[PDB]
């Protein structure tokens, strides 16, 4: 285990997201991003992660960091949904070792891109029974939501941010934008955002989240 | 074995178009697309090939129209190069029944989409040492090039169109800008054509791909 980064906002912290990254970067590939937000939030310390590195199926077997293994891109995008539950369970031991050092739930968001995202909605949605500032979820999508997913009084008030491209070739708009509509129907305060992108991050993305946070946290 | 779809012209055929889908495509795919173009190409024949129905190792061994097999996406490609020549070698034989039936070499073009434009660079620029009209690649690119790429006089002289999104996020633009100036160095004539599209054909990409072919047939 890697250990996560842990960026020092301004002020003394008293909210937290912790970010999650995709398929085969590593703690690192989201430390620019935090540190844009961390110019207008004075107060939240990013927390940023990094997968175990393990064997990647549609990648020969090449070990990387990994939340979870993918097995086949087409036609069904089949996952390894033990190591989803197992970096889901990392995540939730996380927002723990926050509360411990003084952040409250209500002020503790998950922020995921891609691959990073699936472990996210998973968490907060299905793991979660507290309160919770809010989930980002980034050209992603969450492969364990379906028919079947019922949400407890909590996890119908955490809020969510969905961003995606209108052109991610790897990520489908329509598969973010249906678990976007999985929360929708449930009476999850949820927001749509849309870029003319593909699978990537956006500036402009940057301060619509930097926007939708710092409405959260005042 | 699966046989080719071939298109006539509204007028007695003096030129011809082989044109490859991408993989998990038929030749039926881009059968709208010759149409369209056809009305304005009014000798210009078009054979749409399928692939072979293989296993494909990054959609787990799923058995689909495939060029040639892709073992890893990352952070090392791997493709099968056995499968890739028995493609370039059934492209070839293709030429040779078009030039059979009374087409002039430089008046046969290829072009190819996805994994069918890696076959026909393959083709053109390293197996075929005679007269060709030229090369239209979309959102491609050539895993056969590398730093020790030299042409003959003869492929010196095959045009080229490389085109490609912006947002493309299977076949990245910089692997496309790639083709484009390994072609470019070597003294073949190319035109880069860029679209705010991601992996996909615009309408505007096929409006100058025929403007292209009007060019070249002129």
């Amino acid at each position: 285990m890697t250990e996560p980064l842990i960026l020092q906002p301004a002020k003394p912290a008293d909210a937290c997201v912790i970010w999650l990254h995709g398929l085969g970067a590593d703690r690192y590939d989201f430390m620019p991003v935090a540190e844009a937000l961390q110019e207008s939030l004075l107060t939240t310390r990013f927390v940023l992660p990094q997968a175990p590195t393990r064997p990647v199926t549609i990648n020969g077997g090449y070990e990387m960091p990994s939340w979870y293994d993918i097995k086949a891109m087409s036609p069904a995008r089949s996952i390894s949904l033990e190591e989803l539950e197992v970096s889901a369970k990392m995540v939730t031991d996380l927002i723990e070792a926050q509360k411990r050092t003084g952040i409250d739930a209500s002020r503790i968001f998950l922020a995921g891109f891609s691959q990073g995202g699936a472990v996210v909605f998973h968490t907060a949605f299905i793991n979660w029974q507290g309160p919770l500032g809010g989930v980002i979820a980034l050209s992603t999508y969450a492969p364990t939501f379906g028919d079947e997913l019922e949400l407890s009084a909590s996890q119908q008030r955490i809020p969510a941010l969905c961003l995606h491209g209108q052109y991610d070739d790897v990520v489908q708009n329509a598969m973010g934008r249906s678990a976007f509509e999985h929360l929708k129907s449930r009476g999850v305060t949820v927001t749509w955002q849309e870029y003319p992108m593909g699978h990537e991050v956006l500036p402009q993305e940057i301060h619509d989240i930097g926007a939708w946070l710092a409405a959260r946290l005042g």
